[PDB]
């Protein structure tokens, strides 16, 4: 799991589950090549996007689906994603999780990078 | 004023308004002082706390009556208060500003500390 | 202004002064279009992005340059930017704030929305 | 593990290693009595604090020693500590994770309630 992303609620102080998540990487031509996608589970983490062998050096955009999972519990958010853009790998492998907490009007992200 | 405090609310993208706040200072027995109070205005903020003069040196907490102001908007909160406690050191920027925001499970405090 | 945008600095406890910031319109053809940019002044503010008149309901892009400021500060940061994705809606109060504070290795955004 | 805290660094994009936590329960005459403490680990976790039979309905603080970690790293950070106090087990027994998200001026704290 060099790539896992985990998203918490601060309303509900809860995991956000069912929470779509799409990573693209920049292509040579600059645009957004779809990468891997999948959705939070129960814990609200995400793993299995990708292998160390998939995941080389490159611009990664991480797209978590905030407006979808808002408006599938009936709430209207402001937001209508929350992207998280970033070069990963070019010093060698890392693992990296991408961590949001969202509210309707806000929300947080941090990152974790660990060299194993 | 050397001391301001600022408060939104990431639920409803809004200002936090009339939100009980109490400053206290630590005095030396280490217990703490009241030193003033106020409720948030129209656009959040808390402005006339203290002056110059009386704004000296030492350890202050400005407590933030969190729960009052969900409750009032009808959610169940998790924190009995917001509690941000700081030194005030001379030798720093002159002028405070304690920002805090709000969701029912969560919240930030930032400081913004500058010279005119 | 219709729309304002504020940065600051988590590390220094400051406003984030010469940031670069632009704004884009999502067109028809779902490509973004450029609609407004300029660099937050000495309050972390930039003011004056836009009137009444031209912003007009749609989904704009605010993107924050936040690697070139840490870059400045001599820090080397996570992300490439921040990316602040909305839909205007007449329906809600008139005026916008995007506030975002910023990390090396993290950052908040939060939306301020008021009617005079 | 009825309680347990996690603390990352958003400047290092990394977990909050050794960061001491002293947990507190306000007592029948409203003064905080010590309930348990600790540091956390290479994850950024502390695990163990108390146990089921322990951990009765009260209102506690968690106090984050956000100061000594800054400092034992050579920074001089603006925060005392963070407190987080909330009423606990009110309704039955639940598990609580309580999260923070440190910078030297600014933190942010969250709360994960689940029902075991
Ligand atoms: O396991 C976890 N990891 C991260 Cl990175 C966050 Cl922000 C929160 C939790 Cl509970
Ligand atoms: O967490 C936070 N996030 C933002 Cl965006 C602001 Cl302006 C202030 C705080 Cl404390
Ligand atoms: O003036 C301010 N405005 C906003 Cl919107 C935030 Cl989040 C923080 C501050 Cl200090
Ligand atoms: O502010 C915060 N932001 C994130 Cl992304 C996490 Cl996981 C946790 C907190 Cl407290
Ligand atoms: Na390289
Ligand atoms: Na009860």
């Amino acid at each position: 799991c060099p790539l896992m992303v985990k998203v918490l609620d601060a309303v509900r102080g809860s995991p956000a589950i069912n929470v779509a998540v799409h990573v693209f990487r920049k292509a040579a031509d600059d645009t957004w090549e779809p990468f891997a996608s999948g959705k939070t589970s129960e814990s609200g983490e995400l793993h299995g996007l990708t292998t160390e062998e998939e995941f080389v050096e490159g611009i990664y955009k991480v797209e978590i689906d905030t407006k979808s999972y808002w408006k599938a519990l009936g709430i209207s958010p402001f937001h209508e994603h929350a992207e998280v853009v970033f070069t990963a790998n070019d010093s060698g492998p890392r693992r990296y999780t991408i961590a949001a907490l969202l509210s309707p009007y806000s929300y947080s992200t941090t990152a974790v990078v660990t060299n194993p």
